[PDB]
């Protein structure tokens, strides 16, 4: 399995790429972010794994940063397997009510700090979290750093297919890509949880294969 990975893509914006055996799926790539903002640090998703978690915490704590927070973008593994190591190292963890539910009922450790608000700013004018409906999930996030013009679209942006269905919601998920489109146009950068990083293109792009999901379901 490869190691985990962390690069610059930007001041103040590191993506941190983490692999697991998924079965099916194979050797699952899994991208999040790290955003600093002063001599803090935020985790945009955690890795699969508690110690890649740990990995990617030592990673800024090392070069002098304190993790303030963390925001998993939905209640997957993928997105909140570091979670319960965080809380035992008392970095304050986020997520929606809805995804804090879905934890609940999944009989996995919930965030302890969650939000209901549709447009919630973890960091005043440097993170926002959105919820533009449901798509993957139904709790699935996004998260907007205005000052790079970069979003994170989680497992929410799907280029090339839509991926795991067990949880999707079809008809809701190209009203929901609409929505980013709406809100998202101005974005340099898109940063999804399972493809490469591109252009504003990729919310469409996402909106074209949510409609074709939609219509194979009919
Ligand atoms: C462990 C969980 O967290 C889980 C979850 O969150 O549900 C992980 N998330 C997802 C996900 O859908 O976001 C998956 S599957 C993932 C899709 N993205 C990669 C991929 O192979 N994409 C792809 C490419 C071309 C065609 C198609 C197609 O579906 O036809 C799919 C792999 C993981 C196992
Ligand atoms: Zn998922
Ligand atoms: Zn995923």
């Amino acid at each position: 399995l490869p190691d985990l990975k962390i690069e610059k893509l930007e001041e103040g914006v590191f993506v941190h790429t983490s692999f697991e055996e998924v079965n099916g799926w194979g050797v699952v790539t899994k991208h999040g972010l790290v955003v600093l903002v002063n001599t803090d640090a935020y985790l945009i998703d955690t890795p699969f794994t508690a110690t890649d978690t740990e990995k990617l915490v030592n990673w800024f704590v090392e070069r002098g940063y304190e993790i303030k927070g963390t925001i998993s973008s939905h209640f997957h593994s993928d997105s909140t397997g570091g979670i319960e190591w965080l809380n035992s190292q008392s970095i304050p963890t986020y997520a929606s009510e809805l995804t804090n539910e879905l934890l609940k009922k999944s009989g996995k450790v919930q965030a302890k700090y969650s939000f209901s608000e549709v447009s919630y700013w973890l960091v005043k004018n440097k993170i926002e979290v959105f919820y533009p409906g449901p798509g993957h999930t139904q709790d699935n996030l996004v998260v907007w750093l205005p000052e790079s013009k970069i979003l994170f679209g989680g497992c929410f942006i799907k280029p090339h297919g839509l991926g795991n269905l067990g949880d999707a919601n079809l008809e809701a998920w190209p009203k929901s890509a609409k929505i980013l489109m709406s809100k998202y146009g101005k974005a340099k950068l898109v940063v999804s949880s399972h493809s490469e990083k591109g252009d504003a293109s990729l919310m469409k792009r996402t909106w074209e294969q949510a409609l074709k999901g939609l219509k194979e379901s009919k």
